[PDB]
């Protein structure tokens, strides 16, 4: 071990509410379902209610920490495991720490779980839950007109599986109702764990 | 994204802005575990909220699958480089503890600070040698001595001395701490650490 201030003293200092309340909210589902929207309007809720939170998402890794990684599956395998493991120091600094990447594997996901757990900080697995055609009719960025076309493989959805999560803390129905009500779901979850105030 | 002051706001009871990083280099043994420990609990006594990134946390995690060869130690602090900025961005002040020997992977870590506006300060934890040799912390000396580590930073591949740190501490000249009250000086004049 190397010695260092306590997670319980970090708890103090950390925003303004006192107690460890150190976690990550892991967004996982199709390109298109929601994950971004969802992780804003949840950083939004959270900043509002003075608990200090943080967001990784492709903005600030792709281009970064994991800029030096590609397509391949053995890639992908690394990139996820990577965001892992900087999202367990976001929460073992004491901020609530959300991600929201497609994380398509039931492995990748147990296995980010597995490092969260391993170090006694919750882990709360969201599936953004949304139908196929339905985020190929949002096609946000234009990701599926491309894979369609070829231009990109091993995409999620269509070359490659979307594995459902199993167990989830939350199943967000993105098609079937509104961000503020999906968002509030994962709130009562934080609630209900004491991340988060009543 | 929240604004990056509105994120500032909520961090801890002070307020405003106050995410940097705050990069220790120095060869083993120098300061650089023993300087942060302090810094780290100087930051919390003063309701600053701040984190450490050091072989601890990092080496059997984020790069648990970076050895020893050049290419890997250069990969091994670009993550670390990226991860303080992740800390920084995220309002909290970070501590690096990792012998950064090399100007130009100290120099790429505060460039990537530098761009995106984050205060970046590299602290040259100074001490001789002989004197980093004698304290032998963890037993490397004698082990990279006697052939066991290979490529050991000041005995069988270069430790190169920063051009223009921001702080250099004498680590065998004064105590723990003056050498931090240099540094908190220092966030102090730059606006991270109340007077
Ligand atoms: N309940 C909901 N939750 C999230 N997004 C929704 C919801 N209802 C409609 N949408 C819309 O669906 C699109 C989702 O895109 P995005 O959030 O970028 O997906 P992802 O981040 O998962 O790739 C957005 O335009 C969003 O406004
Ligand atoms: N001014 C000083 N700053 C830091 N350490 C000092 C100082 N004076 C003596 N020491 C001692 O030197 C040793 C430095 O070891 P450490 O901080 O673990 O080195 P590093 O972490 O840089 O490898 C510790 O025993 C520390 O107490």
């Amino acid at each position: 071990q190397a010695h260092h201030v306590s997670r319980n003293k970090r708890g103090q200092v950390v925003g303004t509410r006192g107690g460890f309340r150190g976690c990550t909210v892991w967004l996982t589902g199709l390109s298109g379902a929601g994950k971004t929207t969802i992780s804003f309007a949840l950083e939004e809720y959270l900043v509002s209610h003075a608990i200090p939170c943080y967001s990784l998402d492709g903005d600030n890794v792709r281009h970064g920490l994991n800029r030096n990684l590609g397509f391949s599956p053995g890639d992908r395998e690394e990139n996820i495991r990577r965001i892992a493991e900087v999202a367990k120091l976001f929460a073992d600094a004491g901020l609530v720490c959300i991600t929201s990447f497609i994380s398509p594997f039931a492995k990748d996901r147990e296995n980010a779980r597995k490092i969260h757990e391993s170090a006694g900080l919750p882990f709360f697995e969201i599936f953004v839950d949304a139908p196929l055609n339905i985020c190929e009719s949002r096609d946000v960025k234009g990701l599926y007109k491309r894979a369609r076309a070829g231009e990109i493989k091993g995409f999620t959805g269509i070359d490659s599986d979307y594995e459902k999560p199993e167990t989830p803390e939350r199943v967000l129905k993105t098609n079937l109702s509104t961000v503020s009500d999906c968002v509030h779901q994962v709130v009562e979850l934080l609630q209900e764990q004491n991340i988060v105030p009543y």
